[PDB]
């Protein structure tokens, strides 16, 4: 019929679903935040920090840092949606308990800004989120954050790259929305997205070679030296999970972040990094595993618990799991 | 002292220069070209393409691609400068001779948009440019663009990443200007840029391992298994040269793209990819070699001649060079 906007989409769901509305309000809030973060990432108005209007010689570099500004934007915007009671963020040691006068029936685990190491060099970065409906009637507490990804109602991420895109995964599938920064609307460009069965790119940090387990080690040799004499896979690794996963989703292949010396249980976080992306991958028709068990079925025991993950096209991930059994 | 916009910076170089004012007009052009491309890259107005105003009878004129657009912006904006006579673009099979009624004395080699494999996945991309002064004194010809990079008077790139940055290198140094997209000005944010002596990140597509020469193989192995038992280098490889070289510049380290079987003499182009980055690296106090000789010393015989390239921290690059030496 005609163009579809995130606002419209999040609403059509609301009609169909016939619910309190909370989720639709929560998702609109999210959007409003991703737009603010995006404009800040692109550094709009930076001339004002460098004294274009002067500064009466009194502006020590005490500007709130992008990483911190993102958290503030997400907390406050979600807290104004009236759809949440518990919020977990990478930037906060404890789960944030929402004021009673504004609480809702949802729990959100998020990474306001992922790709920290790439921040100063201008590489793509992003915001990650997974949403859970409360699972009991006890007074709100971190407890509600420890629900397995298997119980996610919605998940996704915002990629601030060459352009800004919001990928949202819900029970019925995955959709990609492109931010039109000129009017501030996320336009739907890819509907019910599905990952490729087998890709041709593998992504992982090889500087950890000396610490890889026998399975990872074997797998890598295969991509470079195909036992069946097939074309070796190309290698890509941005260093920003949102960016690597996003490419995995749209181009195919596999992305790996396993255990190594300093990261026995892996590095990536379960609540706000592994789970959202795993849900996104599965909802898009791909796999996401620790190498041994599926990421969504893990029962988190701490809000900043780390987990090893491997995700991407089915066959690519299957083959690596194949190798893991071989070594078991 | 106060804010410095690239425009202010380019006008003052000129004053000192005491010349025709042509370089200034040229850099002005480039800037305008860069800002428009950045705006296109970020997808402003995309709502219109998706019917926000209804059927726009758009047909035969299949929408214009970012790559074609960018080239057209750069080709047009440069001609308007009245400061050039020969343009070499990756997108053009032949050097563009500027019509007589618009001829300036400069030759420019550029890549309107680099990292084309990262376009559809929203990964950082950029524009690379290298500028020359007409060597001869006879009718403008492709030959004029066939000069070693040592002859460059100005070179750099516009990186369309999380934020847009234009890096400009000239005889007296390298300067970084952040694009404030709200007013269309580039703000100098890092003056007299120097790369670090030793890094801790290497950047190469290992999917070609099977085809690497013995030196690359040895050096790579040494990065993961530091014979000095120190911490191994972290790995990063975005896939877009600009993003990758840019990271190298601000964090230090080493970027590589040697020759492989399908790429007998490397993949990257000497004129609009390698030379400009080689130039930036040397002005920043870093090195750039093919493995046998300095990139800038090479004399071109084909405007689309490719070449292998190793750039970054001098210590890391020299380490690799001594390995080539040893294996000789
Ligand atoms: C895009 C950033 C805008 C930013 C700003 O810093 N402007 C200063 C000049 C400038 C403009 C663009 C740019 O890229 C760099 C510097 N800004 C505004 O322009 C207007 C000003 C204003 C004045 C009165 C009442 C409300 C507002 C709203 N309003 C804003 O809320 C912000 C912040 C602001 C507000 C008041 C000021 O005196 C200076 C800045
Ligand atoms: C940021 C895109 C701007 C772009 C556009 O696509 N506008 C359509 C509406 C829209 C707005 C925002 C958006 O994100 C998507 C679609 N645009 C303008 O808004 C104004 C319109 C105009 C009208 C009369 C005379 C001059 C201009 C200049 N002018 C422009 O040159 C461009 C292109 C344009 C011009 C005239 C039109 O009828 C439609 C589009
Ligand atoms: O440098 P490393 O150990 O490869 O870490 C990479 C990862 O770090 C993260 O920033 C998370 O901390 C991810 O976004 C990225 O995948
Ligand atoms: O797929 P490859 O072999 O890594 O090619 C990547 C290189 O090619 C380019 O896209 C140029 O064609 C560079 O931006 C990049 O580094
Ligand atoms: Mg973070
Ligand atoms: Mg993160
Ligand atoms: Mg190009
Ligand atoms: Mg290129």
């Amino acid at each position: 019929t005609n163009i579809v906007t995130l606002t419209r989409f999040v609403m059509e769901e609301g009609r169909k679903a016939r619910g309190t509305g909370e989720m639709t309000q929560l998702l609109n809030s999210l959007c409003t935040a991703v737009k603010a973060i995006s404009t800040a990432v692109r550094k709009a108005g930076i001339a004002h920090l460098y004294g274009i209007a002067g500064s009466t010689n009194v502006t020590g570099d005490q500007v709130k840092k992008l990483d911190v500004l993102s958290n503030d934007l997400v907390i406050n915007v979600l807290k104004s949606s009236f759809a949440t009671c518990v919020l977990v963020s990478e930037e906060d040691k404890n789960a944030i308990i929402v004021e009673p006068e504004k609480r809702g029936k949802y729990v959100v685990c998020f990474d306001p800004l992922d790709g920290s190491s790439n921040i100063d060099c201008l590489v793509s970065i992003g915001t990650i989120f997974g949403i859970y409906r409360k699972n009991s009637t006890d007074e709100p507490s971190e407890k509600d954050a420890l629900q397995p990804g298997r119980n996610l109602v919605a998940a996704g991420y915002a990629l601030y790259g060459s352009a800004t895109m919001l990928v949202l995964a819900m029970v019925n599938g995955v959709n990609c929305f492109m931010l039109d920064p000129a009017i501030g609307e996320f336009i739907l460009v890819d509907r019910d997205v599905k990952i490729k069965k087998k890709g041709s790119i593998y992504s992982i940090n090889e500087g950890y070679a000396k610490e890889f387990d026998p399975a990872i080690t074997e797998y890598i040799q295969r991509k470079k030296f195909p036992p069946d004499n097939s074309a070796p896979y190309g290698a890509r690794y941005v260093g920003s999970m949102v960016a690597d996963v996003h490419r995995t989703l749209v181009y195919g292949g596999i992305f790996m972040y396993p255990a190594n010396k300093k990261s026995p249980k892996g590095k990536l976080r379960l609540l706000y990094e592994c789970n959202p992306m795993a849900y996104v991958m599965e909802k898009a028709g791909g796999l996401a595993t620790t190498g041994k068990e599926a990421v969504l079925d893990i029962v988190p025991t701490d809000i900043h618990q780390r987990a090893p993950i491997i995700l991407g096209s089915p066959e690519d991930v299957t083959e690596l799991l194949e190798i893991y059994q071989k070594h078991a």
